[PDB]
């Protein structure tokens, strides 16, 4: 397995350029197996695990899933597209957002 600490250097916030966080997905191989670590201050920015739909829209509504504390780990068990979008303030609206594709071990 590996352990992706999303953002890298920058961790998980609200990102000067919208496409921050595609750069940083693009070209890693997420398999079913490894981990997805968000780091952030508490209060300033979370996770929410969303649909597809909520996640091109930044819906921050009724997420499949939603943490507050950090830093935020989570287990890739499953093979297919995951979304995670930031639901404080703007930052999702500006790119703080995040979209994999999980594939077998
Ligand atoms: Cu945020």
């Amino acid at each position: 397995m590996e352990d992706y600490d999303v953002g890298g250097d920058m961790e998980w916030k609200r990102p000067s350029d919208p496409k921050f966080y595609i750069t940083w997905a693009t070209g890693k191989t997420f398999r079913v197996g490894d981990e997805l670590e968000f780091d952030f201050a508490a209060g300033m920015h979370d996770v929410a695990v969303v649909t597809k739909d909520a996640f091109d829209n930044c819906k921050k509504e009724n997420p499949i899933s939603h943490m507050t504390t950090p830093p935020v780990k989570i287990m890739l068990n499953t093979t297919g597209p995951q979304y995670y979008i930031c639901t404080v303030g703007d930052h999702c609206r500006v790119g703080q957002k995040l979209s994999i594709n999980v594939v077998g071990a």
